[PDB]
C-alpha cells in the first residue's frame, strides 16, 4: 500500500468518523516515555489494525493504537508504539501515518527518543534538543522519501534546513528554566543509524570525528516525511550513555539499561511536554 | 528485466533498425542542460517506451527519449531524461541503457549534472571536471553493481582509479582556455547523495571534513556501469549554491534556484561540449 | 525462507543425519586461503544445494559445500565457499547457515579474508587481528540484522563491544611468536565496504581520516549474526595491498592480484590455524 493522497484520506475518514477530535498537535514518544498519552482527557484508543490502509505490525508485536484527546485545553493526536525502520518497514509504512496527521490538521509535531551521547559534555540522563541532523541512509540510498513523489503533499527535493523549528526550541528551553532543570538541556546534531546493533566502541569514535552530538535509530524518517508536508517539528532525545567514554572504559549499553534511565526521568518529561503543549502558540 | 546479455541485445537490435545509426559517443545531460540534443543533425528520436526491455519510466512521467544523429561531424547517441536512483529504480533498470550504449558502438561517454558546492573556492555557477567520487551508497551495500555479475560486460570487482579519464579533463580545459572562460573552470572529486532532501547544513559541514568538494544525486552509478564496460567517461558539474556558506548564513536551496543556474550557463555549455565532441581523438 | 528456530532446525537435522559429527568449532575461510578444509579428518562433504532452507547460490555459481570432521583433535564444521552481500543475497540468507551452526553446538567461529591496507604501517603480505569494525551498511540501514528479531538467537538490541574475543586474539600472537613470523603480526579496525567496487583512491583517503586500518567486502555480516546468538569469534585479514600508497602512485587493484597474495601466503595460514584449532581452550 502506497502512502499517496487517495489511501491516506481513507483512513483520515475512519478516524475522524470514529473519534470526533480535529487535531492541530501530533506526538510521538520513545520507549518508556508514553505516560502522558494515558492522561489525555476524553479520550479515544484506535488500534492500528482496525484503520484502513494503516501497515500491518503484527510481526513485531506490541502495542500500537492512534490516540485522541485533550491536553491542556489543546487537541492532539498520538503514535503509541513507534515504527522503527530496523524492524524492515518500508518507506510507504513509515510515511502513511505521518501524512494521515497532516490530512487530520496538524501542524505541529512533538517527538522524543533516546540516544547514545557522543559529544563529551553529554552524561546519562541529560536532554538534547535537536537543531540538525546527519542522516546515514539517506546519503547511502536509503532516505525515507525514496521512491516516486507524493506531489500533494510536498515538492521532489524538500530543503530540511529549518526541519527543526527554532522557536520551539526556545520556548521548550524557557520551561525548563522555569523550573530550574537548564542544567539538564543542550542543543545538538542527531546521526541517525539504522540500528539494530548498537554502535561500536570504533563506529562511535568515528562519530566524534564527524560532529555528531548524539546517535539513535529513529526521529529522522518522520522528521523528513513532516517538513516535505509543512509540518513544524520540536525533537528532544534522552541521553541513556556517553558512548565515547564507554568505549574508553570497555562498558556496554543493552535495552535493560535504557528503559531505567527512562523511568528515572519519564515523569520529568511527561511534565515538561504537558507545559509545552499548552504555552504552544 | 535483468540487465544481461540477451535483453541489451534486444535493445539494440531495435534501435539499429529504426535509426541508421552507428554511434561511437554517449551524452547524457543534466537537468535544463540538453539544449545540444536539439540540434543533433539527421536526428531520430525514439521513446523509451518503444524500445524493447528498456525500463518504464510513466510513474516518474516526463521527457524519456533516445536520440541518435550527427554533431561536429560526429556519430552520438543521447539519453533525453536520465534515470535517478532516489526514483526507486532498480539497479538493472539504471544500467541497462548504459550497456546498450556498448553494444551500439560508444567508446566515450560524456556527462552533466548540476551540484551543490563543498569546497570554499566554489561558486554559483562555476564548472568542476570531476577527476573522482566517494560513493556512500556503494559503501554501504546499495553499489549499482550489488547482483550476480554480468560477465559479458565486464569483472566481478572492478577497479575505478582510472573511470575519469585524465586526457579527456586535459582536452575540456584546453577548450576553456581558447574561449577564455578558464576562470570558472575547476577539478574536484564527487560525493554521490542517494537524495531526494539536498544535503542539510550538518551534513554539508561533514562532508567538507572528509574531503569532498561536490555533492549531488546522480553520475557514480552511470559512470560506474560505463566503467565496468570499458567506456571512458568525461564528468561535469554545474555549481548551484556554495552549501558551507548556506550553512553560515542559514540560506535555502531549491529545484527553482537549480535550473536558475542552468538557463544562466545552458548556452556557454552547449558551445564547450559541442567543440569537445568534435575535437575527440 | 526466514532464518528462524524451525528452518534452521530442519536443516541441522539433515545434517546430524549424514554426518555424524557433532562440532565445537566453525571456520569460514576467504579466497584462496581454504586449504585446511581438504585436510579435515575423517571427513563429510554435504553440497549446499542438498540442505532443507539452504540459500540458493545457483546464480553465483562456484564451490559451495558444508564439511565436517577433525583438526587436531577437535570437532569441526567448515564453509568451503562464503556468501557474499553484494551478490545480492538477502539478510536471511547470509544468517542461516550462522544460525545451523549455533544449532549443531558450534561455540567458537574462526575467519579469515583479504582485505586492502589503509594504514601506513601495512604491507602486502601482512596479517591483522581485527579488534573492532566500522559497519558502513549498517548505519545506512542495511544491517544484517533488519528484520523481524529471532527471539530464540539472541536479543533484538545487540552490543558488539566484546565481539573479537580479546584472549582468541592473545593466542593467535602467542603462535605467531612461538614460530618466528610475529613481524608479520598487527591489530586493527576492520571497514565494511558493500562492494563489488574496490575502493576508490578518494574513497580510500577518506577511510584514513575516519580510523579505520583495513577495508574489505565481507565478515562483518557473520561477526554480527555469531555475536548476536553468542558465538565468540577470530578474524584475520591478509593484506593484499596499501590502498593509501596506491593511490598516491597511481597504482590499481583487482583480483589476480589479490589471489597471487593469497597463494604467497596460503601454507603459513594453513599451518597457524591448524595450531589455534588445536590449543583451543
Ligand atoms: C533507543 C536507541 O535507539 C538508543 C539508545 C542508546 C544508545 N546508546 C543508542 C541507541 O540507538
Ligand atoms: C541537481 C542536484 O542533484 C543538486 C543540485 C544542488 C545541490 N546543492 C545538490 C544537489 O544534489
Ligand atoms: C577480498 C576483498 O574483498 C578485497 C581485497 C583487496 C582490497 N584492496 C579490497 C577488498 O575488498
Amino acid at each position: 500500500v502506497v502512502a499517496n493522497y487517495e489511501n491516506a484520506s481513507m483512513a483520515a475518514d475512519y478516524i475522524k468518523r470514529v473519534s470526533n477530535v480535529l487535531p492541530d498537535i501530533g506526538i510521538i514518544c520513545g520507549s518508556g516515555l508514553g505516560k502522558l498519552i494515558e492522561e489525555i482527557e476524553e479520550r479515544k484508543v484506535i488500534p492500528y489494525i482496525n484503520i484502513p490502509n494503516f501497515p500491518k505490525t503484527t510481526v513485531a508485536g506490541h502495542v500500537g493504537n492512534l490516540v485522541l484527546g485533550s491536553v491542556g485545553g489543546r487537541k492532539i493526536v498520538a503514535m503509541q508504539g513507534r515504527l522503527h525502520m530496523y524492524e524492515g518497514y518500508s518507506n510507504q509504512e513509515i510515511a502513511l501515518p505521518i501524512r494521515v496527521m497532516k490530512l487530520l490538521g496538524v501542524r505541529v509535531l512533538l517527538i522524543t527518543n533516546l540516544a547514545g551521547g557522543i559529544n563529551r559534555k553529554l552524561k546519562s540522563g541529560d536532554f538534547v534538543l535537536i537543531k540538525g541532523h546527519i542522516n546515514f541512509p539517506g546519503l547511502g540510498l536509503n532516505n525515507v522519501l525514496v521512491g516516486p513523489n507524493q506531489d500533494e503533499f510536498g515538492p521532489r527535493f524538500p530543503d530540511l534546513s529549518n526541519a527543526y523549528d527554532r522557536l520551539l526550541q526556545q520556548l521548550a528551553l524557557k520551561i525548563a528554566q522555569e523550573n530550574d532543570f537548564q542544567d539538564l538541556v543542550h542543543e545538538g546534531v542527531y546521526a541517525f543509524n539504522g540500528g539494530p546493533t548498537y554502535e561500536s566502541p570504533d563506529e562511535s569514535n568515528m562519530l566524534l570525528k564527524l560532529g555528531c552530538d548524539v546517535v539513535g535509530m529513529s526521529t529522522v524518517p518522520e522528521v523528513i516525511i513532516a517538513c516535505h508536508c509543512g509540518i513544524k517539528v520540536l525533537a528532544v532525545s534522552l541521553i541513556a550513555n556517553n558512548s565515547i567514554l564507554d568505549a574508553e572504559n570497555d562498558v556496554s549499553i543493552n535495552h535493560e539499561k535504557v528503559l531505567a534511565v527512562a523511568e528515572k526521568r519519564a515523569d520529568l518529561l511527561q511534565m515538561w511536554f504537558k507545559e509545552i503543549i499548552t504555552r504552544l502558540p
